[PDB]
């Protein structure tokens, strides 16, 4: 029965706060001109930082936990991953894909991940993952918010019936439309791919978030098609495109171009650092590209874009906690966001901007919003990540739903000494 | 008064095993046919992995947690790091220097770490930070073994009396001779450099650990001076050459022309992921190099590489916990080195690889080696890498001199649930 969260931090905010909850929603912030007492009823922050859930704006949850069966990713390529998921997606059983999804989204919740939107292979006629993870989006309600968005793995025009699929996969009940262009067969497909899937999304009211341009190809431009459709049916908001990893390496001129389109059409972007370095520039052999989508310039730009996981020990990944920390230190190296500010505000690329991504409509910490927030055992955003800290409590609906007890670590000097990391 | 280690998984081996110690030394290894009970004198690693201490082959005490004094390095480059370390070392002062490496260290002691290489700048008349770093290792000697390089990080035939300064160093101590070709004036200067180097090695019988070629310069080639002049000398193994990242941009005719060179010769590499993704490839514009030395082909050549953390909070790095685990992540990523058996084996590039760097004889698990080891609460070299455990025990002359009670994680869904993270 909390009813505040004191002592607490908050993102480029000065001072500590004090957070009371009614109803399972925040009723008031107000600031706090020193510590505050503990209490029956209160939650202390204890000076840590107190920002809304972490998010996991790009998942497979139908993939995750099978690395490795029947076979392994030997190449450490996209394609090479499509075609060791074939093998296993014809062992797909319902318990199967359930119990994997379940294992993985425990982890998330135990780190304050509250909202998550797993993608889901859909070239399949069973559809027998997706039959599964509706099960499981409803089972998981309580503590995480899964949206599913229905995905062509194999291509929509590329694919035996796969139009057809992907449309029952929306009247099934898939949240969001998938695409993957750059893997249909032909520059034609993928265009026309991308006007079937907006078509899709505006007869259903459905989000839209594209696999789009996870290549190393230069000439690989479906982003521009996403952006100008979205544009055009005035809907940006409800628009993502995954990956865009071929845009590292566009030529400047054409990337400057398309990044005035890109800001008016208001559209999403996700990059994918810890999956993006490990598959892309696998077909170079020295200088090896980094792969990752052009985040910095996307900041610097005010265009959205935040960080996902993509993949926890399958076909193209074969490691991962599901922790979005660990992600976010991936991005901000390989991305070279490595300036005080750059690091401190990495927050922002899993919590707010994964929110806008997701089309959130009750997000953050802020009066007549639910009670959904977490607190890290951190000073800032800076600290946070470099220490990696677990999350201390993760509050829904005013509820604790997890807690990390941390580590203690002691060295044996001359007398015992704590140590926790700080300067 | 520990007598054995009990219920140990060793890397490469089946089963469990038993390490008897006696008088501060590991008497014998033998395997166990089951769990072993615990009892008084009994460490008990409880199915955890024991391995020889983490090693640190690559670091800068003498500059740690000084990040942002006067300034900040705003480009993110290795030529304006050494220009904003130039304003900081002007400010030095004796117990500056033993505080702040002090700092670092005990977080070292704290992550499992034993053997440690310092560089340390004497590319000034006063030497303030060797002569407290020479202190530092006297103090910091009964929990890691120091090794102190005498950098010349301005040069040693660009900067005034550089080369008397070297030398000077050495007189007072210093365990290694450094060096810096790629950044002396000139090609010739840098050649030139590396004959004094090697001189001064053989003059004072120290290890050689060159700064080399940390540019992305395809025409920066001052390794094949250091393996040549390795090779003629029959000095190998005495022999370091710290980044190569220029080696990242060579052609590969060259490179593999070199190869036979680099492997006849014996010398040491150490790679610094975590400092080389940020500082490297800060000249391209997109597409952009990683910039890493060849890890990858050299481990399928047999050359002994390994890997450093470089920077702990200071002119070129911001971030950082001293910790090798997290160090390794970056560099199997980048290195893309993600297959099963390459992550599991990613070890011996933060242990026995080091250990080889620094030409230590007192290292490993075996009879007659001093009690040095460290426990980690994993099953292999995979999973302590996937979950970026903490060192359970850390075993010194066979006595605990660290210790880390693992974090408790619990989820509260229709009944409170253990996360562990572990399939
Ligand atoms: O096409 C893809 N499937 C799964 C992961 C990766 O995001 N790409
Ligand atoms: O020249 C250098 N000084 C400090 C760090 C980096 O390793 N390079
Ligand atoms: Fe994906
Ligand atoms: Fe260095």
């Amino acid at each position: 029965a909390l009813q505040t969260i004191i002592n607490a931090r908050l993102p480029g905010e000065e001072g500590l706060w004090q957070i009371h909850l009614q109803d399972g929603k925040i009723s008031a912030i107000d600031a706090q001109s020193g510590v505050m007492p503990i209490t029956e009823n209160s939650l202390d922050a204890e000076q840590g930082l107190v920002i809304p859930p972490f998010v996991e704006p790009h998942i497979h949850l139908d993939t995750t936990q099978t690395a490795g069966q029947p076979n392994w990713n030997q190449s450490g390529t996209l394609f090479e991953g499509i075609e060791r998921w074939a093998e296993r997606k014809a062992l797909l059983t319902h318990d199967d894909v359930k119990q994997r999804a379940w294992q993985t989204l425990k982890w998330q919740i135990a780190n304050g991940i509250q909202h998550v939107r797993t993608h889901v292979d859909v070239s399949d006629a069973t559809l027998t993952a997706l039959k599964a993870m509706l099960e499981v989006k409803q089972e998981v309600a309580p503590w995480i918010d899964l949206q599913i968005v229905a995905f062509p793995q194999e291509g929509i025009l590329s694919y035996p019936n796969g139009e057809a699929l992907l449309e029952e996969a929306l009247r099934l009940g898939a949240d969001v439309v998938g695409a993957i262009p750059h893997f249909e067969f032909t520059r034609e497909y993928g265009v026309e791919s991308l006007h079937k899937t907006f078509a899709l999304a505006q007869k259903y009211d459905r989000l839209i978030d594209v696999h789009c341009d996870e290549i190393d190809d230069e000439q690989s431009r479906f982003v521009e098609t996403v952006a100008a459709l979205a544009h055009h049916e005035g809907m940006g908001a409800r628009v993502t495109a995954s990956h865009t990893t071929a845009m590292h390496s566009y030529n400047g001129a054409y990337t400057s171009r398309l990044f005035r389109l890109l800001k008016m059409s208001g559209i999403n972007f996700v990059a994918n650092p810890l999956v993006n370095i490990h598959l892309q520039g696998r077909f170079d052999t020295y200088p090896k590209r980094r792969g990752i989508t052009r985040v910095k310039e996307m900041l610097e730009s005010g265009i959205n874009v935040c960080f996902g996981h993509d993949d926890v020990f399958d076909p193209w990944y074969p490691l991962g906690t599901a922790n979005m920390l660990q992600v976010l230190h991936m991005g901000l190296h390989v991305c070279q966001l490595m300036g005080y500010g750059q690091i401190n505000d990495g927050l922002n690329l899993i919590t707010h901007h994964s929110a806008r991504t997701l089309n959130l409509q009750d997000y953050g910490i802020a009066a007549g919003n639910s009670a959904n927030l977490i607190i890290l055992p951190a000073e800032n955003g800076f600290d946070a990540l470099r220490r990696q800290v677990p999350v201390r409590y993760s509050v829904r609906g005013g509820k604790v739903i997890a807690s990390t007890q941390p580590a203690q670590t002691t060295v044996y000097l001359e007398q015992p000494e704590a140590i926790d990391y700080k300067r």
